[PDB]
DNA sequence: CGGCATACG
DNA sequence: CGTA
DNA sequence: GCCG
C-alpha cells in the first residue's frame, strides 16, 4: 500500500465503510478546532481503508499500512471488537461538534466564522436569523437556502441542468462546451452540489465568457444567488409542481488548460491535496488547476490529456471512479 | 523535528 | 474572510 | 497524527 492516495485506486464503494467513516469523523472534527495535520492524517488513514481489497477483520490487517498509528489503529480496534469508538460516540453527541458542522454547512460561512458565532453563544440556525444584521448577502443566501441545499442533488437531476447552461453557454459563445466535472463524473448518485467546467476549442475564445453565462443564466430566471473565471451559484431547479434551490459551480479555462482543470475539478479533495504533495515533495513539480510547473528549468508542461499529466508525474493513470480517496 | 494543496471571488 |  |  503506497503513502499517498495518488498512488492507489479508490473506488467509490467499498469493503470499510464503516471503519472510515468513523475516521472521519475525527478528522472532520480536527478541521474544526484548526488542527488540519490531525485532519489530513484521519482523511488519509480512512482513505487507506477505502482502497483495501476487502474488510479489516483483525488489527494484525493493519500492521505496515500507511497513516496507522497508535490513535488510528485504536479506533478501528475499538469497532472491531466493540462496535463503537467512545471517542468518536463522544464527538459526535458534543455541542461543540453538532453546532459546527450546522454552521460550516451554511453557504457563506467557514470554520473561522462559525467558531466566532460559537464563542458568542449562537447554536441554532434560528439564533443566526434573529440577528441579520451579522451576516453577509452570501451567508443571508445560504441561510434562506439552508434546507434546499440540504437536500442531496441526484445525479438524474443533472442532465437536464447540464442542458440549461449548455443552452445560455452557447448563446455566450458559440462552439463552447460544458463538462461535467466533481463527485458525479466519478460516478457519485448525489452531492452538494453540481459542478461544470467550460472552455472553447480556439485559444483565447473563453476570454471573458463566465459574466456572459452567468448574466444570461439571470436573465432566464435562473439564478437564485450569484457573487471572473468561478462562479459559485445557488439555481432554481425544477420540481413536480414547483422547483428547489441547488448549488451551482461554474469554472472557465482556455483549452491549454483544460486537462489540468478538469483534473482539478473533478477531485477528490483529498486526491488533488495528495497529487499536489506528490507533485511537488516526489518529483519536484508545482501542480495546480491551470498547470504543471518545473522551477528548475522555469517551464510548464503541456498536456493535451489527463492521461499526460499522470504520465509527466510518473504515476499510473486512474480513471475518475478510482479517484474517491 | 517540518510539513501538511493551491488557487480564485 | 468566503469558495472550489 | 503521522511520515520521512
Ligand atoms: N456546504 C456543504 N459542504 C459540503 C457538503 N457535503 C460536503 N461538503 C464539502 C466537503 C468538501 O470540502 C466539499 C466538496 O465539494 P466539491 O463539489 O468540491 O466535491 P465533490 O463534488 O466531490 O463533493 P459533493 O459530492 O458535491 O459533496 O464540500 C454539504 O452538504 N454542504
Ligand atoms: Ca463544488
Ligand atoms: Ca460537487
Ligand atoms: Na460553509
Amino acid at each position: 500500500m503506497p503513502a499517498y492516495a495518488c498512488q492507489r485506486p479508490t473506488p467509490l464503494t467499498h469493503h470499510n465503510t464503516g471503519l472510515s467513516e468513523a475516521l472521519e469523523i475525527l478528522a472532520e472534527a480536527a478541521g474544526f478546532e484548526g488542527s488540519e495535520g490531525r485532519l489530513l492524517t484521519f482523511c488519509r488513514a480512512a482513505s487507506v481503508l477505502k482502497a483495501l481489497p476487502s474488510p479489516v477483520t483483525t488489527l494484525s490487517q493493519l500492521q505496515g499500512l500507511p497513516h496507522f498509528g497508535e490513535h488510528s489503529s485504536r479506533v478501528v480496534q475499538e469497532l472491531l471488537e466493540h462496535g463503537v469508538c467512545e471517542e468518536v460516540e463522544r464527538v459526535r453527541r458534543s455541542e461543540r461538534y453538532q453546532t459546527m458542522k450546522l454552521f460550516t454547512q451554511i453557504f457563506g460561512v467557514g470554520v473561522k466564522t462559525a467558531d466566532r458565532w460559537y464563542r458568542e453563544g449562537l447554536r441554532t440556525l434560528d439564533d443566526l436569523r434573529e440577528q441579520p444584521q451579522k451576516l453577509t448577502q452570501q451567508q443571508k443566501a445560504g441561510l434562506q437556502h439552508h434546507q434546499d441545499l440540504s437536500t442531496p442533488v441526484l445525479r438524474s437531476d443533472v442532465d437536464a441542468l447540464q442542458q440549461v447552461v449548455e443552452e445560455a453557454v452557447g448563446q455566450a459563445l458559440p462552439g463552447a462546451t460544458v463538462t461535467l466535472t466533481g463527485g458525479f463524473r466519478r460516478g457519485k448518485l448525489q452531492g452538494h452540489d453540481v459542478d461544470f467546467l467550460i472552455t472553447h476549442p480556439k485559444e483565447g475564445q473563453e476570454a471573458g465568457l463566465l459574466p456572459r453565462v452567468m448574466c444570461r443564466l439571470q436573465d432566464q430566471g435562473l439564478i437564485l444567488y450569484h457573487q471572473f473565471e468561478r462562479s459559485f451559484c445557488i439555481f432554481r431547479l425544477p420540481q413536480p409542481g414547483s422547483w428547489k434551490a441547488v448549488r451551482v459551480d461554474l469554472v472557465v479555462a482556455p483549452v491549454s488548460q483544460f486537462p489540468f482543470a478538469l483534473l482539478g475539478w473533478t477531485g477528490s479533495k483529498l486526491f488533488q491535496r495528495e497529487l499536489r504533495r506528490f507533485s511537488r515533495k516526489e518529483k519536484g513539480l508545482w501542480l495546480n488547476s491551470h498547470g504543471l510547473f518545473d522551477p528548475e528549468q522555469k517551464t510548464f508542461f503541456q498536456a493535451a490529456s489527463e492521461e499526460d499529466i499522470f504520465r509527466h508525474l510518473g504515476l499510473e493513470y486512474l480513471p475518475p471512479e478510482q479517484r474517491n480517496a
